[PDB]
């Protein structure tokens, strides 16, 4: 365990957590017609609160291992869409193209699993809840969408 | 030493997500009446400079990451990168300019962070990352001056 | 190691300039209109702080100045004490928050190398610091919410 | 010559430096009755810079030797009673005030040039002009409050 890693992993998802902080759910989304599996409002800080300290703790392992640039670039451009989405949809409204974003962003993170369970087990667990949870955030944008398509701001 | 397209790939994948926060501006009405200072270039100038940087920062973050011992320099490349993303949406799409020059000065500093590591590794990675940092102590200049020359509402 | 009082009471006169620039202020309509955030204190407990805290720096310095190879951190203690009398000036006097800001920055910034410094000469003139680093870094965020939660006008 | 040493005691100097590009000569100052040996307008802020680089690299000197604690001391005080001037006499116009705020400093550019001048000549003559620089502020000061008396500011 290396504190000097993890905590600038963990600083870096300062970044995503500052989105959050300054782009709060409003009006806009709580009007949006929402899919039957939404879950209350407070899963969705409490979620990513956990990724957060799960992605920083799996990526401080992978980079004490030899051959991890690779790993480690996945995780640079996982954590760079991450922090592109939630500006795109709550702050922009552009749910399209939060879409295309969130889609991205779901490819890289299972690179970044597939890539530490390449190096690590352990890292590659810590990334599985992970992608659970970026299928979910992209079948929300989806359904953001499509049950919401009367608004210039779904296409 | 090679040059690593898989590598090289994702990284300029990754500058994909700061380039999509520029490409999503439209010409502001609030921004082109803040008072500017002389030094400031025009708006075209700055898709060209990150275009740029944005390869000289991907083929530096490519050498570093096939070198041993480089977690921590590519860490610090994560982190600057992720900061480089949360700028532009909270200057112009949220109009904090406070908040933006908190940001922009956690930014320069991963990205210094980034240099010295990036030289402790390889020299011709730090040396590409020093036009990112003169572009990053230039920018924020410009996050300071837009605030002091110009009327601050409160933020949200 | 000894109580130098020659020592002690020119650190001790040093922030006098410090302390007339906050005896310099009447109680501002502008600054009681301000949004302060819920853990600003009053502004009684500000005199008080600084009173302690130029005593814990004043000591520090002390101890400092009676070691071998001590230039450098007394040259960071000068330049700390410069910024700190510059930063009440330009926050209440005119009313530059912006311009504060990067003031009380680089006060800070001062303040963490003088402490660094001082621990690499001695424990306890560093110990005496961090009162004052973490004053610093609370008063650097006073200075930033002060400057997002309000109206700012052009500064001059 | 330390070259670390001499950019520490230059930037400590940005602070004076700033009071002034901050607080310009101002019609307020223009209309002082001054005395006849007053000097015109560009000479203040070519002395001023002089004696930045002078006073830092006197005091860069005086760094590297042993025994400079008191002298930098001194250093440390002159420089605050520096910046203390410049707001209280152009920001507050409060000229009684600013009266002992410069002959405070007097006293401390006279002690750190003494200082000096016990461990190093050449520390001690680039204060020199410092010294006779600080009297010619002293005697403004002065002048400023007896030529205009008869405005509240000068009491
Ligand atoms: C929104 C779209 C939804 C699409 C539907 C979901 C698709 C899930 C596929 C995941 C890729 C699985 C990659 C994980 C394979 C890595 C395992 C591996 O080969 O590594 C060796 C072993 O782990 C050494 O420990
Ligand atoms: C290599 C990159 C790989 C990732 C790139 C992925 C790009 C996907 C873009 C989708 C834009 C929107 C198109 C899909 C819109 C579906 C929602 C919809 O239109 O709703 C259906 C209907 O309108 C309601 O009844
Ligand atoms: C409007 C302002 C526009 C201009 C903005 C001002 C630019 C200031 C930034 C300079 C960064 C240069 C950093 C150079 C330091 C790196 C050198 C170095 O440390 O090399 C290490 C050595 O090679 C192996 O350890
Ligand atoms: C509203 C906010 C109020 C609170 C503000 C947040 C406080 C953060 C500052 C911490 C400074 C502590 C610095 C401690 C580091 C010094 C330890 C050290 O380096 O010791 C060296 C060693 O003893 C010999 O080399
Ligand atoms: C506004 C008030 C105006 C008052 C009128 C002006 C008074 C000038 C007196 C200066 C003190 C002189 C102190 C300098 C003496 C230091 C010399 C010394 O003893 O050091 C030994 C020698 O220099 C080893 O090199
Ligand atoms: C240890 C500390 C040593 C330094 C402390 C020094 C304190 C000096 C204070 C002076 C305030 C003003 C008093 C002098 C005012 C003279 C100007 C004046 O009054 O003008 C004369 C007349 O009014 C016009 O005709
Ligand atoms: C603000 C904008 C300022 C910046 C404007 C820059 C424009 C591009 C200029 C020169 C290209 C230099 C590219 C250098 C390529 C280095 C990559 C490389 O050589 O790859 C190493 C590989 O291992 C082989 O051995
Ligand atoms: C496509 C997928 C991989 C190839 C890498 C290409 C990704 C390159 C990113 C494009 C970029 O960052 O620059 C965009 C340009 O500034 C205009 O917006
Ligand atoms: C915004 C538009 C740009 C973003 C759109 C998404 C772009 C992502 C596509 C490709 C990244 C690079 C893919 C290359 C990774 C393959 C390497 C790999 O999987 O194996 C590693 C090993 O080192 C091999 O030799
Ligand atoms: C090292 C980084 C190099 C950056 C230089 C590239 C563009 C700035 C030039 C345009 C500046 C225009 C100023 C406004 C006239
Ligand atoms: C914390 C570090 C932030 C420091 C960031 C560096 C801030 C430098 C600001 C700057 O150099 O601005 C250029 C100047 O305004 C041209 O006239
Ligand atoms: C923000 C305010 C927080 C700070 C509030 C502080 C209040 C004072 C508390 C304790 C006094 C500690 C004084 C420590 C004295 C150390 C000086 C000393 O011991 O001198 C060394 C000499 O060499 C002998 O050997
Ligand atoms: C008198 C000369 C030397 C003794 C040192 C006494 C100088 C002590 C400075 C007083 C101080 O800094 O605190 C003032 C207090 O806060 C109220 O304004
Ligand atoms: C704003 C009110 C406060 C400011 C008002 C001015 C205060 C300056 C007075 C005394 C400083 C200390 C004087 C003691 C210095 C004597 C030491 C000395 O000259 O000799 C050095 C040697 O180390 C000895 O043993
Ligand atoms: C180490 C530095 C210690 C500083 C603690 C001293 C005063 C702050 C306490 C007052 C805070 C009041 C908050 C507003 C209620
Ligand atoms: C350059 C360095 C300036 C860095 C100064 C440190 C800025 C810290 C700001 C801060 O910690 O503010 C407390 C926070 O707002 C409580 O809620």
């Amino acid at each position: 365990m290396d504190w000097a890693l993890f905590l600038t992993f963990l600083a870096a998802c300062g970044a995503p957590a500052t989105t959050g902080a300054l782009l709060k759910p409003d009006e806009w989304y709580d009007n949006l017609n929402k899919p039957w599996w939404n879950p209350p409002r407070w899963v969705f800080p409490l979620a990513w609160t956990s990724l957060y300290f799960l992605m920083s703790l799996a990526a401080m392992r992978v980079a004490q291992l030899e051959g991890s640039g690779q790993a480690l670039a996945f995780y640079a451009a996982q954590l760079a869409f991450n922090t592109l989405w939630t500006p795109v949809f709550f702050g922009m409204k552009r749910m399209a193209t939060a879409l295309a974003v969130v889609m991205v962003m779901w490819l890289f993170v299972a690179a970044t699993m597939w890539a530490f369970f390449q190096l690590d087990t352990w890292a590659g667990v810590l990334f599985v809840p992970y992608l659970i949870w970026a299928t979910f955030a992209t079948g929300l944008n989806f359904e953001a969408m499509r049950l919401n398509w009367n608004r210039p701001e779904a296409r």
